Formats: structure tokens, C-alpha cells, sequence
């Protein structure tokens, strides 16, 4: 394994961009050589226009494909570009054919496009129109569709592709040849070449065959590679079949079978390919174990980590401690065949329902034939469409089952894949197709509405039911499957949809606007309600980073979502407000064409989820510059994952761990992380473990952010100020004021002024953004302070253990010291101490005596003090005992410092600023609305939020010591300093023992 | 189109961004020029330091400790501040290897050169080879340390949710800007939105830029060339000393 991610890329592309080019020179120069030279005569290019509609048929049809393989192979090499072992494997799973199916795929659109474009009828026997292209692109995907079978069965790069190749595309051309001119002219010159190049390429499939004979690796007893052959082969001769008929025959008709055969057999043909090619492909090879193989080896390696500290711990805390101081498969089939029931009963009790209480108590009932031309013609695409994805589906699920028959132990993984998630793809597509076959030929009726305005708004019934009952689907899968929920939890939301979508029918019933406005107004009710609860359910979810392997994909997922959804309610308006804005046949189009984005969307997000590890079980599954804020803090391995594990997925993050962690410790990590997740537990304990435990689970809420990047600043909710009840009452009064000028009409005599605007306006701006630079500097001060602590304990340490001779009472020192930091860390939040963070460092009965005192930092520094006078008495210290006395002092002006930054600013510089600026916001709606009306309301609510957030940012800001996330991380500091001087207590004892 | 342009949702809003903007950008300079204060007072505090012991005691296995090992303590916080590990090629002519390889397998290193420092000068003071000039020496090791804690305090972050503020309205004016410009103009709005979005973007990376002072980017300070000097200057004057002392 030596590949990289830029040679397989290029390699696609210049492959695809060959077929391109030789796919459209082809046409070009049979365009330019057939009208002026030989006896070529040209066809009327207009006539017949029937014959196009099918055409742009296969043409969607067929785009449908491209969309899914570019979407899905994009999702796989986004989600693991962060590990290199999973790339290589993806990237050899698909080693050439992705360029080549995407070139296909292009060329076949392109031409069934051109057939629209009208560019010539070259057709010239009678009558038998045909077009050229074809031709050409059915040259190019011969050609391809031969190139990957012998590259894929055989690994004959050069040798066979050669004359094969040669042969397919000169016995093309010259059955173009042989066509272009009339069957008598020049039948014999080419058409019999034509069927003996055939039985040569032929020979050659069989020579190879009979040359390399075995079975594809990923299938078992699967009669698959020869199957697959003889069904093209086999249909290859019934294409030749149907070229040698269409013109000797005049009974079978070529206007429209003719011009239909082609379409079917080609689309047919490629999908049958393709599908075989997917289902070889989602089978696991050998790769994955080569990675499960090396992802265990590093959990052992871990442990190994951990049993070596343990032992260092033990031997060293000794030291300084001691001397001087068939049924599972069956149902998993059944819950899936109960559910589809489920649905299409629903379905089938709506559609039966509806008219009975529409047109029966309903005004504008009936349209007689709404519009034939139109409508139909956008309507029969929708159900090809899904036709198409159904049988798709269908087969790769048939193939997977076939190659996984004899053996009985792998087809319930398979079978464990499948469920709680097919059953509904089956039951949305069936009843799309129905409702848009329905539509195209209408068995059902359609109502208009008349309104005060305008009355031709048209109006669809079905539409909406499945809308409803489909919506509840993808609910129902994309609340379950993606994240991990019960039933119980999903009620409300399928309760809700079903309800707006209801409200909006009621609604578009009746565009009277006497009664119109409320059904729309609870739908948009429900349907946010409903986001809300989505958006919850996301960010409260337990596993975030399975399976899509740390990325930020499900969030943007959940936003498109969304966005959908909301465009579909816009167009809603935008139509049934100003009829004059919508054509109203270009709104059916886009109703249809979005209905079909979104379910293709969706499926092939579920197709690429359901190929993912915590699917498939294999060693696990479902059961530049520095910153930071403590550059001296630096962890261990064990440390880290032990914290990850303890908690809860996604409370740790990547800058988080590259501020506590060294340079070539997290290299190594990341190193041995390239395989997997690495989840483990040794269930390793120390006296240690405790105290770091303690801290970092305290310290970790607070927020780290790599302020280069933009986005995780703008998308960013967690850390975001908190409003007031200000807002609403200001949207209140806008509200009320934009209804009561219209109801009122033009008698409102606004009257803006600009002295009572401009003058507010820049006032109080002055005022709040002086009150945050205000903060931001006490911020800064309380940060100082907590560096000046411990930079001066640490001298203090030192110049204790290095100037006294003594052993006992530079224990008692140091380790009252961290007693003291400890101790301010909850002078500020007025609590007491828990002894679990001074264990290995002090006495209980020491403990008990400090939380038995009102303020500790005095206790501790009186003790201290006394200890080092019983020092200087005996003679046990040097001449240098003023600088010990002088770093004493020092300590306890940054404690003070810390305590003054605790006062509030005072009370009538804040009341002034906050009532004026209630006064100016309640004031703005009744000078906008002289010129705007809605956006005047959007404007303000905007505005509003800028000004309350700057305010309530200043709050948070003006004291650094709490519980918030933008507060300062105090208990990361003490953990840092209890490290330096217990390591510096051994560095003294070893240095004296010698 | 019905632009119905309004004074309140532009002037407002750009008188805010911009004194926000502007500020952000003065609060970020200061921390700049902090930076260079601590450096420049570390360097004259090491070479007082330096001077002081050279004149102050007579023996000379101490001195060269302690000089040398002073070196070292510029040129690892040079390494503090970066999250790396020593190059042996920085440390040539001034320690032996043996001391080197001590030093890279410590996690602080500044606490072990200090630590080193103070044991040793411990050392001196009890076997009388030190004039009464001690509590000096012990006072600019002192001050050394608090400049260090300064330049480590520059590297902290502003707060969340001070940036996201400003960042996300600054997005919305811009957004905004044409649909109330494109009634009287062309092809101009577009080109005053484009200037008129650089200048408050390059503002706001230029801020980010200067916050943290030390790294590798073209605008920050050059950490390399202070270790060379003050590496001169103790050589040399080491050999001051040698000949004063042999004569
Ligand atoms: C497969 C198609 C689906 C799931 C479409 C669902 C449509 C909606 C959720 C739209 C709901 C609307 C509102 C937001 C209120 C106004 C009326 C609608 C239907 C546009």
C-alpha cells in the first residue's frame, strides 16, 4: 500500500475527460461529414415534437444515477479524511471505474439532451426516423462498459482492451455506415462485417473467460461473473435482433415503439451494470481486518502505558513519602413487512376519505380536465424516477442476500443492517409513484379557489396527504437511526407534522384572508416547534462522533433539512399572496422536482450510514502558533483517554487536547489513532488519579477556540450571551403598531424627527460600547492576578527547598502552599474544600482544622510564618531568609487583587444607560413604519438583540471567577502547580542522597 | 425592486461595527507592545545577573554553571513559548550533551535551569566564597521569572463571546449592504462592497494576527536573534574576567 488521494483523483478525471472528448468529436464530425458528402439526406429537424417527452424521460432517469454515486462517494472520503488507513482502503475500493461511469453517465445525458435541442434529422426504406448521436454515444459506452469488464474480471490493462476495443468501435461505425445508406445500397458492404466483428469479440469474451474462470472473491457460491455475462451477451443479440427488424418489417410501427426501444434497452442495460458493480463493491475485503488487526494492537500498547506509570508512581511515591519526610433473520424481516402494511393502509384510508368531505360541502369542486397540455408532461416523470431508486434497492438487497446464502453466520449481520430502516424507503417511494402517476392521468378531481384579488389559483388534493404521511417517514427514521431514540420521544413530533401539514391544506382551501391567516399561522406554529425539539434531540446526542468519524456532517445535514422545509412554506406565500408572481405550471414543476431532491437526498445519506463500522462489527460496534491558556500544564496519555472515557462523547474536543498536551506526545497519539477510536479502560486506580480526576472534570466545561477559523465562530450557540424579556415586548408593540397603520390606513401622521433619533442613536452607542471596554479590562487584570500567584509560589518553593537544611518543616511548607492556592480557588465562590483535592498532599485531621476556620488564605500564611521562624531560630537557614518573607508578602497582594475584582459597577451608571435604552428602542417603530413595514419589524429585532447582547456580555465579562465558560479555568492551575513542586520534592531528595 | 431604503438599518448598524471593529484592533496592539516590554527586560535582567556573579565571587567552577545555564534559560523559553523541544545545534559551545539530553526529558524547563541556578549560587553562600552582595543576586533571579509569566499570559485567547458578537452583525451588514445600494447604482455597488468588505475583514485577521505576538508569521517578534546577542555578550565577557584576573 503506497497510494496517495491526488493520483487517483487526476486518473479519474483525465479518464473522464477522454470519454468526453471522443464522445463529442465522434457526433461533431459524422454532423459535418454527413450533409454535404455521400447520400445523407436530412430530415425536417422540427417534426415530431411527441417524440422528445420520452427522451427528457430517460434523461432525468438516467441523471438520477450520477447524482447518487457523486453524493455517496463524496460522503465516504469526507468522513474519514482525518485517518489515513480508512482512505486507503476506500480509495481501493475504487480504483478506475469512478471515472468511467461518470463519463458514461454524461455522455448518454448529453446526447438524450441534444434530442430536445432539435439539431438534425439526419433519418433518410422510409419513414424508420432515427438519430445519429445515438451512435456515437452508444460506441463510447460499449467501449467503456469492455474496458471494465476485462480490466475487473481478467487484468488484461492493454493487451485484450486493444483489439477488443478496435473491434467494437469499427463494427459501430460501420453499422452507421451501412444504416446511413438504404438497406438495399449497402446492406452486405458493412453489415455483415458488423456481425462478424461481433462474433470475434464474441471468441475473445470466451477465450478469456475459459483463461481466467474463478469466481469474484467478494461473492461465495454465487453463480455471479457468469450470469452477468450471459445476460449481456445474450441481450446484445436481441439488440442486434431489433436492428435487423425495425427496417425489414413494415408492421411493427416506427414512430413510437421504435423511438421508445432504444431508451429502454440502454437505461436497463447501464443500470443492471452499475448495480452489480455497487453490490461487489459493499462487500468487506481483507482491508478491514488488516485494520482491526492494527487498531487492538493499539489499546494493548495503551494498557501497557499505563501499567509502566503505574509502577514508576508506586516506586517514586514510595521514596519521597517514606524515609526523609432461523429466528433472529426471520424477524428482523417481519418488523419491516409489518410496518409497510402500516403505511400503505394509511395511505389507502386518506385517499379514501378526502373527496367524501371536499366538493361535497366544498365551493369550487370540480375542474374539468385542469389543464391537459401542461400538467401531465411534468407529472409522468416523478414515478419513472422512483421506479428507477425502487428497483435499484430492491436488487443490491437481492444480490447481498444471494452471495450471503450458504454461509449462515454472516447473513444476520447483513440482516442486523437492514432493519428499522427499510422497510420505509420501499413504502415513501411506492406511494410517490402512485400520487404523481395519479396526477399525470387524473382519476381524481381538482379544485380552483375564488377569492377577493384574483380566483385562478389552482389547486392540487393529493398532494398534501402524502406529503404528510411521507414526512412522518423520514421523522421517524431520521430521529431513530441517526440518532438513537425510543418511541417515546418521537409522539409529539409525528403528532405536530401531520397537524400543519393539514393546517396548510385548510388553509389553501380558502384564500378569502378572513379565516385564511390562522390555519397558516398554527402550521408555521407546529412546524417550528417541531424544529425546536429536532435541534435538541441533536445536540443531545450521545454519540455525535460515530459513525461519521469527527465531522461536521450531521449538523449541515439537519441545516439543508431545514432550509427545504422552510423554502417549500415561502413559495407557498409568495404564490398564493401574488398569483400575478407564479405562472402556476412552473409551481407544479417545482413542487414535483423538490419532492424528488429530497428523498433522493435522504436515501442515499441512509445508503452511505448503513456501510459504516458501528454497523458492521469489526473490533467494535453497536452493542504554526500555540494557543491556549495554561503553557505549563502539560498531560499524559493515560490521562487523556482515561478522561475521555470517564465522560461523555464530545465534552473534549481537539484544541482542547493540543493546550494541555505536548507537541510529540500528541503526534504520536494522533499516529496511533489513525485506525480507529481507540475507546478502552484498564481500570488502572492511584492516589493520583483521584486529584487529576477531580480537577479536570471541573475544568473542562470552560471553552478553548482556535480564533482562525470563521465558522465555529458564527454557527456557534453554546457560548452566546443570553437575552431578555425585552425583545418580546419590543416585537409586541412593532407588531401592533404595523396592524393598527394598515387597519388605520394612511392616518398616522408619523412626523420622524431627527434630533430625537440621531442624538439617542449615537449617545447611547457611546455608552455601551465604553461599558464593555470597561469589562474586557478587569477580564484582563483577573488574568494577570492568577499568573502572579503562581509564578511567586513556585519561587517560594524553591527558595525553601534550596536555602534551608531541614527536612521536616520544608514539608509542612511546600505543601501548605498548595493548601493556600487551593484554598483562594474557594475564597471566590464561598464554598468549602473537598478533601478529594487534597489527598496525597496533607493529613485529615489537617482538613478538618482548615474547614473548621472563615478564611483559609490568612490560616495558611499564619502557619507558614510561624514555621519559618522556628527555622531561623535554630540556625537551620542561610542569610537569605528576607527574600522567603518578601515572596510571602507578594502572594497575598494578588489574592487581593483577585478579591477586588469581584465588586459590581455601581448602581446609577448602569440604571441610566439601561432605561435609555429601553426608551430608544421603544421608540424606533413609530418613526420606520412611515417607509417600511415587515422589515421595519425585522430590523428591529435585529438591533435590539446587538445592543442587549453587547449589555449582558459586559455583565459576564465584569466578574472572571464562576461556573460560566468564559470564565477563567482556576482549577487547572492548581492541578499544574501540585504537579511542579511534588516533582520538585523528589528532584531535592535524589540530588541530596548523592 | 422597492428598495425603500431606510437610515436607520445602515447608518446605526455602521457606526456600531465600526467603533467595535476599531476597538478590537487598539485592544490587540497593546498586547503587542506588552510583549516587547518582557522580552526586552528579560534579556537586561539575565545580563545583570551575569555581572553581578562574575564581579561578586571569586571561585570559578560556580560561575560557569551559572552563566552558561542562564543561556540556556533564554533559549528555552524561546521553546516554551512554541510547544517544541531543544536542537543540540542551538547549544554547541555552551554546554555538554549530557546536560542537554537532562534538559529535554523535563516537561518545564525554565523551573530546572532556575533550580539549577539556585542550588548552585547554595552551594557558593556556605563555603564563603560570596561577598555580602547575595540578596541581590537572588532578587534578579526573582525578576527574571515574572517576565516569563508575562510573556506566557500573552498567549491566551480573547473571550468567545465578545468575538462572536461583533462577527456575526459585521456578516449581517455586509449581506445587507446592496439590496439598499442597488437603487441608485450599478456595477459601483459591487465594486464599493467588495473594497469596503476587505477593509473591515483585513481589519479584523489583521487583529487576530498581532494578538499573539509570538510565532513564525512575518509580523511577529524575533525571538532568535535576542538569544544570539545575549550568548555574545556572556562569552565575552567571560573572557573580560579571565584577563582581569591574570593581571
Ligand atoms: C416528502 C415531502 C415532505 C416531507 C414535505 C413536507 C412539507 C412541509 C413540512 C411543509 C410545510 C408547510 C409549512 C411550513 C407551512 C405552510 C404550508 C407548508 C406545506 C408549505
Amino acid at each position: 500500500s503506497d497510494l496517495n488521494f491526488a493520483q487517483v483523483a487526476r486518473d479519474e478525471g483525465r479518464r473522464c475527460l477522454l470519454m468526453c472528448v471522443a464522445f463529442a468529436i465522434a457526433i461533431a464530425h459524422l454532423y459535418i461529414y454527413p450533409a454535404l458528402f455521400g447520400v445523407r439526406i436530412v430530415d425536417q429537424a422540427e417534426v415530431p415534437a411527441e417524440e422528445r417527452t420520452y427522451f427528457h424521460h430517460g434523461w432525468t432517469a438516467m441523471l438520477v444515477i450520477f447524482f447518487i454515486e457523486g453524493v455517496t462517494v463524496f460522503l465516504k472520503v469526507c468522513s474519514t479524511r482525518k485517518t489515513r488507513w480508512l482512505e486507503k482502503a476506500v480509495l481501493q475500493k475504487l480504483d478506475g471505474n469512478i471515472g468511467v461511469l461518470i463519463g458514461e453517465y454524461i455522455v448518454v445525458a448529453a446526447t438524450y439532451i441534444i434530442m430536445g435541442a432539435n439539431l438534425i434529422p439526419v433519418f433518410e426504406r422510409s419513414g424508420r426516423r432515427v438519430y445519429a448521436v445515438r451512435y456515437m454515444e452508444w460506441t463510447i459506452d460499449a467501449c467503456g462498459l469492455v474496458y471494465l469488464d476485462c480490466r475487473i474480471l481478467f487484468g488484461m490493462p492493454f493487451s485484450k482492451f486493444r483489439m477488443l476495443l478496435v473491434y467494437s468501435v469499427l463494427y459501430m461505425l460501420f453499422g452507421l455506415w451501412a444504416a446511413l445508406a438504404s438497406t438495399w445500397m449497402w446492406y452486405a458492404i458493412f453489415l455483415s462485417a458488423s456481425w462478424f466483428f461481433f462474433g470475434l469479440v464474441c471468441y475473445y469474451y470466451w477465450t478469456f473467460h475459459r483463461q481466467n474462470p474463478s469466481p469474484l472473491q467478494q461473492f461465495g457460491r454465487a453463480p455471479i461473473k457468469q450470469a452477468i455475462l450471459v445476460f449481456v451477451i445474450v441481450w446484445w443479440v436481441l439488440y442486434g435482433v431489433l436492428f435487423m427488424l425495425c427496417f425489414q418489417a413494415p408492421d411493427v410501427v416506427p414512430q413510437w415503439l421504435e423511438q421508445l426501444l432504444w431508451t429502454g434497452m440502454d437505461v436497463v442495460m447501464k443500470l443492471s451494470h452499475t448495480v452489480v458493480l455497487m453490490a461487489w463493491r459493499e462487500t468487506q475485503w481483507e482491508i478491514d481486518a488488516v485494520v482491526d488487526r492494527q487498531k487492538v494492537e493499539a489499546g494493548r500498547a495503551i494498557a501497557q502505558l499505563d501499567h509502566q506509570r503505574a509502577i514508576h508512581e508506586r516506586d517514586l511515591v514510595r521514596l519521597r513519602s517514606r524515609v526523609y519526610y432461523f429466528a433472529r433473520v426471520n424477524k428482523i424481516f417481519m418488523r419491516e413487512a409489518g410496518l409497510c402494511l402500516v403505511l400503505c393502509l394509511a395511505f389507502v384510508v386518506a385517499l379514501l376519505h378526502l373527496p367524501v368531505y371536499s366538493e361535497w360541502f366544498g365551493v369550487e369542486v370540480l375542474d374539468a380536465e385542469a389543464v391537459p397540455h401542461d400538467e401531465l408532461g411534468f407529472f409522468h416523470h416523478g414515478w419513472t424516477t422512483m421506479l428507477v431508486v425502487f428497483l435499484i434497492e430492491s436488487i443490491t438487497v437481492l444480490l447481498k442476500v444471494w452471495s450471503t446464502w450458504h454461509d449462515p453466520r454472516l447473513a444476520e449481520n447483513v440482516a442486523q443492517q437492514l432493519s428499522g430502516n427499510l422497510g420505509v424507503l420501499i413504502a415513501e417511494y411506492l406511494v410517490v409513484g402512485a400520487t404523481y402517476v395519479i396526477l399525470g392521468y387524473n382519476l381524481m378531481p381538482v379544485f380552483v379557489v375564488h377569492r377577493p384579488g384574483v380566483a385562478s389559483r389552482r389547486v392540487y388534493a393529493v398532494r398534501y396527504m402524502e406529503w404528510a404521511v411521507d414526512a412522518t417517514g423520514l421523522i421517524w427514521l431520521d430521529c431513530h437511526c441517526l440518532f438513537s431514540r425510543n418511541f417515546n420521544e418521537f409522539r409529539m413530533a409525528i403528532v405536530w407534522t401531520v397537524a400543519y401539514m393539514l393546517f396548510g391544506l385548510w388553509s389553501a382551501l380558502a384564500s378569502t384572508w378572513a379565516w385564511y391567516w390562522a390555519f397558516l399561522l398554527a402550521s408555521w406554529a407546529a412546524f417550528l416547534i417541531v424544529c425546536l425539539i429536532l435541534v435538541r434531540f441533536l445536540r443531545q446526542d450521545p454519540y455525535p462522533h460515530q459513525p461519521f468519524g469527527k465531522t461536521s456532517v450531521k449538523p449541515c445535514i439537519l441545516a439543508f433539512i431545514i432550509g427545504w422545509w422552510v423554502l417549500y412554506g415561502i413559495l407557498f406565500m409568495v404564490c398564493f399572496q401574488a398569483p400575478d408572481a407564479v405562472p402556476q405550471w412552473l409551481e407544479q414543476f417545482l413542487w414535483t422536482g423538490m419532492d424528488v431532491v429530497m428523498k433522493l437526498s435522504h436515501t442515499v445519506v441512509l445508503m452511505a450510514w448503513r456501510t459504516t463500522e458501528w454497523n458492521v462489527c469489526e473490533l467494535h460496534g453497536r452493542n504554526s502558533t500555540n494557543w491556549t491558556a495554561t503553557p505549563g500544564l502539560r498531560v499524559d496519555l493515560s490521562s487523556m483517554v482515561r478522561l475521555e472515557g470517564q465522560l461523555a462523547q464530545g465534552l473534549v474536543t481537539d484544541v482542547h487536547r493540543k493546550g494541555m498536551m505536548r507537541s510529540e506526545d500528541l503526534a504520536e497519539l494522533k499516529r496511533l489513532e489513525e485506525s480507529g477510536f481507540l475507546q478502552a479502560q484498564q481500570h488502572r486506580n492511584w492516589e493520583s488519579q483521584t486529584r487529576e480526576m477531580t480537577f479536570l472534570a471541573h475544568g473542562i466545561n470552560h471553552i478553548a477556540y482556535d480564533p482562525r477559523s470563521w465558522m465555529k465562530t458564527l454557527t456557534a450557540v453554546r457560548g452566546r450571551a443570553p437575552t431578555s424579556f425585552l425583545l418580546w415586548v419590543v416585537l409586541i408593540e412593532s407588531s401592533i403598531v404595523l396592524a393598527l397603520s394598515k387597519f388605520f390606513g394612511e392616518s398616522f401622521d408619523l412626523g420622524v424627527s431627527s434630533g430625537i433619533h440621531s442624538l439617542f442613536g449615537v449617545l447611547v452607542s457611546f455608552l455601551v460600547v465604553f461599558r464593555t471596554q470597561a469589562a474586557f479590562k478587569k477580564w484582563w487584570s483577573g488574568r494577570s492576578a492568577v499568573s502572579s500567584l503562581v509564578q511567586m509560589s513556585r519561587t517560594f518553593a524553591q527558595q525553601v527547598c534550596a536555602y534551608v537544611k531541614d527536612e521536616a518543616y520544608v514539608n509542612r511548607m511546600v505543601r501548605y502552599s498548595i493548601a493556600t492556592v487551593v484554598a483562594t480557588r474557594c475564597h471566590l465562590r464561598n464554598t468549602r474544600i473537598d478533601p478529594a483535592m487534597l489527598l496525597g498532599v496533607l493529613k485529615e485531621e489537617e482538613i478538618e482544622e482548615l474547614n473548621r476556620q472563615k478564611n483559609l488564605p490568612f490560616y495558611t500564611a499564619w502557619v507558614i510564618r510561624s514555621t519559618l521562624a522556628e527555622a531561623v531560630a535554630e540556625g537551620a537557614c542561610l542569610p537569605l531568609h528576607m527574600a522567603i518573607e518578601n515572596a510571602i508578602k507578594a502572594i497575598e497582594q494578588s489574592i487581593a487583587d483577585a478579591e477586588r475584582l469581584l465588586t459590581p459597577m455601581p448602581f446609577t451608571y448602569v440604571v441610566h444607560v439601561r432605561t435609555f435604552l429601553f426608551i430608544y428602542l421603544m421608540g424606533l417603530p413609530f418613526i420606520l413604519v412611515e417607509d417600511l413595514g415587515w422589515l421595519m419589524l425585522v430590523a428591529v429585532s435585529f438591533l435590539g438583540y446587538l445592543m442587549i447582547g453587547l449589555e449582558n456580555t459586559a455583565v459576564q465579562l465584569e466578574n472572571p471567577f464562576g461556573t460560566d465558560c468564559n470564565h477563567h479555568p482556576l482549577d487547572l492551575y492548581c492541578l499544574e502547580v501540585s504537579q511542579d513542586l511534588l516533582h520538585l520534592l523528589d528532584l531535592r531528595a535524589s540530588a541530596k542522597a548523592q
